[PDB]
Order: C-alpha cells, then sequence, then structure tokens
C-alpha cells in the first residue's frame, strides 16, 4: 500500500519535465496535469528541489551459509534486472539523468547521496566467508551491475532503446554470472 | 572569407554546449562566443541538428588497433584498453561525450536516428583466429566497454564524478583484462 496521490503528483512531474524540461516546469504546470490544485501540489512537495529529491531517493534505490554461489547470484541479478525491465523505472531515470547531466548543482546531490547498496552487502559477506576472492566489495559490484546495466538500462535510459526481451534478459544475467564468479570465486 | 568562420563557429558551439548542454544553447548564443552574426551561423550550419551531427564528427575524430595473431591477446588488449582509457580520462573529450548523450536523453526525435565497432571486429578476429570462445563480437565488446565506462565513464558524463585516478585507472583496465580474458580467451 503506496499513496496514489503522491504517486499522481511524481508521475505527472516525470512526464513534465520529460516534456518541458527539468528547470522550465513549474509547479503550476505539475498540478495541471495531474489535475489537482496547486495546493495539494505543495502540501506532498514544498519544491521541486524537494520534488526532485524524492525522484532521486526512488532511483538507485532500485548472503547464504552454503547454498551456491551461483544459485544465489543468478537470483540477484535477475531481482537486479525485473526492475530495469520496468519501463516506468527507465522514465524517472531518463528525466533525473536528464536533470543531472548539465546541472552543476543537482550533479553534487547526485554524488552525496551515492556515498551511503545490495550486490556490495552481499560481496563483502561471501568474502568473509572465504569463497570471493579479496577486492574492494565497491569495486566488485559496479562490474557487477556494468554487466547488466550497459544492456538493459544505458542503451533505454540514452537512446530509447527497446526493453530486453526474456531471452536478452538471461542472456545478460547468465554471461554476467558466468564472467563474475570465473574471476572473483575461491572454488569450494 | 569563412576559412576562420567555420572552425570558430564550432569551437564556439563546442564551448557553449559542453558548459550548458546541447538543447539550452541557442543559435545565436553560440553566434555572440563565436563573434559573427546569427545568419552567419545560419548558412553555415543550416540547423541546429547539423550541429549535432558535427559534434560527433569530432568525437570520433578522437578514436593500431587491428588484431595481431602473432602477439599475446593480453599485450594488444591493454593496448586498446588503455587507448579507450586515455579518452576517458581527456576532459575535453568527456565534455564533448557529456553534449552528446544529454542531446540524445533530451530529445527522443535524435535519439531514435542516432544509433564500439573496434572492439568487436579485434574480438571476431580473435575467433577466427581460435583464441576466443564463440560469441556474438556486438555482445562481448558492450560487455568489454562496460567494465571501463561504468567507472570512467557514465559517473563523470552523468554527474560530473571526479576523473579516475593513475591508480584506479590502471585498477579498472586491470581487472577488466583479467575478467575478460578469464572467462572468453582460448588459451
Amino acid at each position: 500500500l503506496t499513496d496514489q496521490k503522491r504517486e499522481s503528483i511524481v508521475q505527472a512531474a516525470i512526464a513534465e519535465f520529460g516534456d518541458r524540461g527539468f528547470e522550465i516546469t513549474s509547479m503550476d504546470r505539475i498540478a495541471a496535469r495531474a489535475e489537482v490544485s496547486k495546493r495539494t501540489v505543495y502540501n506532498h512537495f514544498p519544491s521541486k528541489e524537494e520534488l526532485f529529491a524524492e525522484m532521486l531517493q526512488r532511483l538507485w534505490n532500485c548472503y547464504r551459509p552454503l547454498v551456491s554461489l551461483r544459485e544465489q547470484l543468478l537470483e540477484l541479478l535477475w531481482g537486479k534486472m525485473r526492475n530495469l525491465t520496468d519501463s516506468s523505472f527507465l522514465d524517472l531515470a531518463r528525466v533525473v539523468v536528464g536533470a543531472t547531466i548539465h546541472s552543476p548543482e543537482r550533479a553534487q546531490v547526485w554524488l552525496a547521496r551515492i556515498n551511503e547498496e545490495t550486490f556490495s552487502a552481499w560481496i563483502r559477506a561471501a568474502q568473509k566467508d572465504g569463497r570471493l576472492k579479496p577486492v574492494d566489495p565497491g569495486f566488485a559490484a559496479t562490474q557487477m551491475h556494468a554487466l547488466l546495466k550497459s544492456f538493459a538500462f544505458w542503451p533505454q535510459v540514452t537512446f530509447n532503446a527497446a526493453l530486453l526481451t526474456p531471452q536478452e534478459q538471461s542472456n545478460v544475467v547468465e554471461s554476467a554470472l558466468n564472467m563474475f564468479l570465473g574471476w572473483y570465486e575461491i572454488p569450494g
């Protein structure tokens, strides 16, 4: 159960920022298409900053004893792939990237907020159990993420590429897995 | 009376685009930085879209590269990665790369028209030579780039993250190499 009127306003924000661009889009233009009163808009978000803050949070927001690393890591990779293959997520991603790319102040809120995650937590756990090779958990997670995002995120965000078909999806997951564990696994 | 002028207006546009982005930069803003009339710009680049095209040409101009059967895969592939990382760690290149990335997200219509190959041909040659497992070269090239771009392209271009340090640059190059050949190489 989430709040459907918040979502209404967020949705219109995405659409409008997608249409007009972020900085030229006003709270009343948003309200006009949320089909809401300027008033109920300010209640939820007192400013575009506070609204941008919420969109950001939403964005990059999306280890077991001995079941095989493979089995459990397959499952992780699928979780992240199912999230990437959501067009409402790609949309938000697009407007957020679009809003930060040529905006220094917005870049510095991105980058202060990307200094405080799942793949990382696991790699560190897998390492303590002596099943993965010593490396900075964050260094390893980035590669992990890159092996998926390079097919299922960036093309879509930058070029409006199609979603991956399921065949394509497991294809990319599978080689990511194979490549990743290939290099990092200490075999037990 | 136009030798200077073309280049001067392409330099203008590169500086202005690099600073505020492709979309928000308008023609007589470029005309101003280039110190020429708006029509003077408008008859060199008949449209803003001819600017974007030229922006690509430039980006491309920063890009051996042929496959050598007689030496290690690692030698030649370290060389490719490092050539690719040398552009990645070049601020002019990232700026130019940023305008281009920004211009296609901001425009569904030009992204749609405007879709690396160096690596994919090196891969298919290596596969012919029996040294890499069968894989779509395109797909494996994408993965190779992702291992560099994730550290040294996307952060910098989408949120002006700091360039990688020399140490960091040569760790992501080593690691990509190891990761890639670990899985793909037929030794």
